[PDB]
C-alpha cells in the first residue's frame, strides 16, 4: 500500500487520428493530431481486463518502458502508445541476423535490465518478459512493453500467486511452473531467456521440445545452451539468471553494472564473426563520460548514473 497513484488517464476522441493502417493480430499503425495543435504524433493503436493493461502503461515514465498516451473509447476501448517504427526486437534480430554487432547486443541488454529495474522499483512484476515484447524506437534504443501479465505487489507481499491462464512457458521461472509464484527474480529468469534470445539472433527456447517437457526438463539440472558468440563471462550471468533458488540471481541493477562494464568493451565479452565490419551505434553516455577521466582510474570507472 504505496502513495496514491496520481497518473492521468487521458482520453482521446476518435476525430484525433488520421491515416489508420493494420499490422495484424489487434494493433494499428496511426497519427494522432492533438486539438489544432498542428502536430504529428506517430501511434500505434491496439484493441476491462485491457483497463487493467492501461492502468499499468498509464502509471509507468521511463525512458526503456512504454507509456500509454491515452485511451479512446468510440465503439470499443483503444490503448494509444507512441508509434515504434522498427517493431519488436525479436523480428529486428531475426532481420538483420549478419548486420548486428557485438556493441549493439550489449547496449540492448543493458537498456533492458534498465527498464526492468525501473518496473521493480514501482513494484511491477512484467511476468512476460521476452524479446517479442521488447520494441526498437531506433536501433540503439529499445523499450519494453506488453503488460498484459503484468501485475502490482504490495509494500508487504513478496510474491504473486496466480489463479490459472495462458503464460508463455519457455520464458517462465521454476517457481511459476511448479507453484505458480511470480517475483521480480522470476522476472529475471526471464531477462536471462531473452537474453539468451538476443545472443543467438532469435532463436527458439528448447526449439523441439513441448512445453509439457520443460517444468520435468529444468527440474533435472538442464539450461539452454551455451550461445557459439557468448564468452564463458556471458554464459555464466544467463545461467545465474537461470538459478533454482530466486533470491541467488542477479538483480536487475546488478546486471545493469555487469552488462555496462562488458559494453565498455563488447569485442573481450562477444565474439561475432565479421564484428570488424558490422554497423555500430552511437557511444554511450557511459562509455564517452569514462574516456574523459584519468588513464589511471579508468579500469575501474564507473558513470554514477548507471549505480
Ligand atoms: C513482433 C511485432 C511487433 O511487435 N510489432 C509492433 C508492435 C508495436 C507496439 N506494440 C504494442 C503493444 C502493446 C500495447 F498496448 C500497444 Cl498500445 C502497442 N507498439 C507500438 N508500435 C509497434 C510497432 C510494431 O511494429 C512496427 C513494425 C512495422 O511498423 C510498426 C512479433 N512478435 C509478436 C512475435
Ligand atoms: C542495428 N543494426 C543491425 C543495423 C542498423 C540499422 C540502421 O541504423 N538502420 C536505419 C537507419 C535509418 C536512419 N538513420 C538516421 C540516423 C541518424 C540521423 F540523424 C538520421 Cl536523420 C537518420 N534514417 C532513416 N532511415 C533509416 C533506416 C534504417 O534501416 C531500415 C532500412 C533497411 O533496414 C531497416
Ligand atoms: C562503423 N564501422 C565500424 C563500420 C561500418 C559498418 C556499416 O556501416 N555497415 C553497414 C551499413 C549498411 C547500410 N548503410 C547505409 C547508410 C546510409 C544510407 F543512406 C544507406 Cl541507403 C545505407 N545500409 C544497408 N546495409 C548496411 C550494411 C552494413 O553492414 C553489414 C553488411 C556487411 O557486413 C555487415
Amino acid at each position: 500500500g504505496e502513495a496514491p497513484n496520481q497518473a492521468l488517464l487521458r482520453i482521446l476522441k476518435e476525430t484525433e487520428f488520421k491515416k489508420i493502417k493494420v499490422l495484424g493480430s489487434t494493433v494499428y499503425k496511426g497519427l494522432w493530431i492533438p486539438e489544432g495543435e498542428k502536430v504529428k504524433i506517430p501511434v500505434a493503436i491496439k484493441e476491462k481486463e485491457i483497463l487493467d493493461e492501461a492502468y499499468v502503461m498509464a502509471s509507468v515514465d521511463n525512458p526503456h518502458v512504454c507509456r500509454l498516451l491515452g485511451i479512446c473509447l468510440t465503439s470499443t476501448v483503444q490503448l494509444i502508445t507512441q508509434l515504434m517504427p522498427f517493431g519488436c526486437l525479436l523480428d529486428y534480430v531475426r532481420e538483420h541476423k549478419d548486420n548486428i554487432g557485438s556493441q549493439y547486443l550489449l547496449n540492448w541488454c543493458v537498456q533492458i535490465a534498465k527498464g526492468m529495474n525501473y518496473l521493480e522499483d514501482r513494484r511491477l512484476v512484467h511476468r512476460d518478459l521476452a524479446a517479442r515484447n521488447v520494441l526498437v524506437k531506433t536501433p540503439q534504443h529499445v523499450k519494453i512493453t506488453d503488460f498484459g501479465l503484468a501485475k502490482l505487489l504490495g509494500a508487504e507481499e513478496k510474491e504473486y500467486h496466480a489463479e490459472g491462464g495462458k503464460v508463455p512457458i519457455k520464458w517462465m521461472a521454476l517457481e511459476s511452473i511448479l507453484h505458480r509464484i511470480y517475483t521480480h527474480q522470476s522476472d529475471v529468469w526471464s531477462y536471462g531467456v531473452t537474453v539468451w534470445e538476443l545472443m543467438t539472433f532469435g532463436s527458439k527456447p528448447y526449439d523441439g521440445i513441448p512445453a509439457s517437457e520443460i517444468s520435468s526438463i529444468l527440474e533435472k539440472g538442464e539450461r539452454l545452451p551455451q550461445p557459439p558468440i557468448c564468452t564463458i563471462d556471458v554464459y555464466m550471468i544467463m545461467v545465474k539468471c537461470w538459478m533454482i533458488d530466486a533470491d541467488s540471481r542477479p538483480k536487475f541493477r546488478e546486471l545493469i553494472i555487469e552488462f555496462s562494464k562488458m559494453a565498455r568493451d563488447p569485442q573481450r565479452y562477444l565474439v561475432i564473426q565479421g564484428d570488424e565490419r558490422m554497423h555500430l551505434p552511437s557511444p554511450t553516455d557511459s562509455n564517452f563520460y569514462r574516456a574523459l577521466m584519468d588513464e589511471e582510474d579508468m579500469d575501474d570507472v564507473v558513470d554514477a548514473d548507471e549505480y
